[PDB]
């Protein structure tokens, strides 16, 4: 079945800037986040259907994660992608989708909105430990992209 929920996060960076920065996440993320070593395109032109392989290291072991780009709407500061393989997909789960939107926040910042859709195989229930771990990783990612923009004000 599908399990859906929604979370929010804030930034002092305005949404057009932050959105443009999110497009360069493949190049930014490896620099800032210790564990992420590379992000490579396995197939596609970056738009919908593109498959990406993320290489990380946790506790000395090199692991990989597979993302698929679902859709892109630049007018509405929106990017949707799914985890479709690797360590971040648990064996009980078919797929985990992240639907992301940025909106104008108060005080010239941004509000980021995430809808998370966790698709399970059969009667299996979503893994709470993997969810908790996921939220921490997603937060980190957002802060890293924000951090880059704040630390490099001339770019964007
Ligand atoms: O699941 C993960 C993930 O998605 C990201 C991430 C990295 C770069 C990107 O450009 C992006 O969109 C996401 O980092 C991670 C780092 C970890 O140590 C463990 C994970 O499980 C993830
Ligand atoms: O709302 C959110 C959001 O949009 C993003 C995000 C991630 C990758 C992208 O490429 C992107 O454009 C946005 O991460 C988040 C992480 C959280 O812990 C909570 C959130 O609310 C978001
Ligand atoms: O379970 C979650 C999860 O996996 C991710 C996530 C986001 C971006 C990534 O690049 C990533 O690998 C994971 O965010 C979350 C954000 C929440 O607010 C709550 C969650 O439960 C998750
Ligand atoms: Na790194």
């Amino acid at each position: 079945g599908v399990f859906t929920f929604e979370d929010e996060i804030t930034s002092t960076v305005p949404p057009a800037k932050l959105y443009n920065a999110m497009k360069d996440a493949d190049s930014i993320t490896p620099k800032i986040i210790d564990d992420v070593k590379s992000v490579e395109i396995v197939e596609g032109n970056g738009g919908p259907g593109t498959i990406k392989k993320l290489t990380i290291v946790e506790d000395g072991e090199t692991k990989f994660i597979l993302h698929k780009v679902e859709s892109i709407d630049e007018a509405n500061y929106a990017y949707n992608y799914s985890v479709v393989g690797g360590v971040a997909l648990p064996p009980t789960a078919e797929k985990i989708t992240f639907e992301t939107k940025l909106v104008e926040g108060p005080n010239g910042g941004s509000i980021g909105k995430l809808t998370l859709k966790y698709h399970t195989k059969g009667d299996a229930k979503p893994d709470e430990e993997e969810l908790k771990k996921g939220k921490a990783k997603g937060e980190g990612l957002f802060r890293a992209i924000e951090g880059y923009v704040l630390a490099n004000p001339t770019q964007y």
